[PDB]
């Protein structure tokens, strides 16, 4: 009846520092092979740091799905640490905007389908991601989407009610962020690339004066995908579909290719 989440003491090792994440540092490590380890640098955590760790473990431990980054376990001795699978590859952001990988339409639609599958799973478990974006979508072996929270470089994916600010976060604000990921996949670009001012973007998206230019979608982008993108991006949160409907739309347009 137990999940045995707590990793035995003196087993995890960490190597290369790969980044920063929420409460600490992310390393490539070893625990029954390659793993990613998010570890608190200090030995004595503040009650807040400990609470942030417990909340993150509580969310991750409820997930078991191929499209969610695999949570493996946690340790509190000698330091607070969360262990996940190690993914070989790059995030969708890195692919589209750094190394500019050119995916075929069938593969772009499949990345969208798998992300919607993972998001539908999280929402069914009442988990609102709050920071869905292409950098939080990992292409494991550059084939399987793994949603995680790897990391303000998140305004482009922010729903207008989240920009405006209370609790503006909902399943619908995650749907909007997914709409932006759909825009990235179908255009190969980040929205608002011709606006060099962050304050203006924040202000205008929040007022509904500015929205992504859907005419930028590739020519081989199906019409139903463009319509789905438009629905996910609705300025009013109540007008946006939820992931079971988004999933059904993607599955159908993928069969019609
Ligand atoms: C090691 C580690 C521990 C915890 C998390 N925590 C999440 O992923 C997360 C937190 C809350 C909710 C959710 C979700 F999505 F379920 F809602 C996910 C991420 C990492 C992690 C893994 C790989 C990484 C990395 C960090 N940074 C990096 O560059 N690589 C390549």
């Amino acid at each position: 009846s137990s999940d045995d989440w707590e990793i035995p003491d003196g087993q995890i090792t960490v190597g290369q520092r790969i980044g920063s994440g929420s409460f600490g540092t992310v390393y490539k490590g070893k625990w029954h092979g390659d793993v990613a380890v998010k570890m608190l640098n200090v030995t004595a955590p503040t009650p807040q740091q400990l609470q942030a760790f417990k909340n993150e473990v509580g969310v991750l431990r409820k997930t078991r799905h191929v499209n969610i980054l695999l949570f493996m376990g946690y340790s509190t001795k000698p330091q607070l640490a969360i262990v996940t699978q190690w993914c070989e590859g790059s995030s969708l952001y890195h692919h589209l905007h750094i190394i500019e990988t050119k995916f075929e339409m069938i593969k772009l639609i499949d990345i969208a389908r798998q992300t919607a599958q993972g998001m539908d799973y999280l929402h069914a478990k009442s988990i609102i991601h709050r920071d869905l974006k292409s950098n939080n979508i990992f292409l494991h072996e550059d084939l399987t989407v793994k949603i995680g929270d790897f990391g303000s470089g998140s305004i482009l994916w922010m729903a207008p009610e989240v920009i405006r600010m209370k609790n503006p976060y909902s399943f619908q604000s995650d749907v909007y962020a997914f709409g932006i990921v759909l825009y990235e996949l179908m255009t190969g670009q980040l929205p608002y690339s011709n606006i060099n001012n962050r304050d203006q973007i924040i202000f205008m998206v929040g007022r509904g004066y500015l929205s992504p230019d859907l005419s930028k979608v590739r020519s081989n982008c199906p019409k139903a995908m463009k319509r789905l993108m438009a629905e996910c991006l609705k300025k009013k949160r109540d007008e946006r579909p939820l992931f079971p409907q988004i999933l059904a739309s993607i599955e159908l347009l993928a069969r019609s290719l």
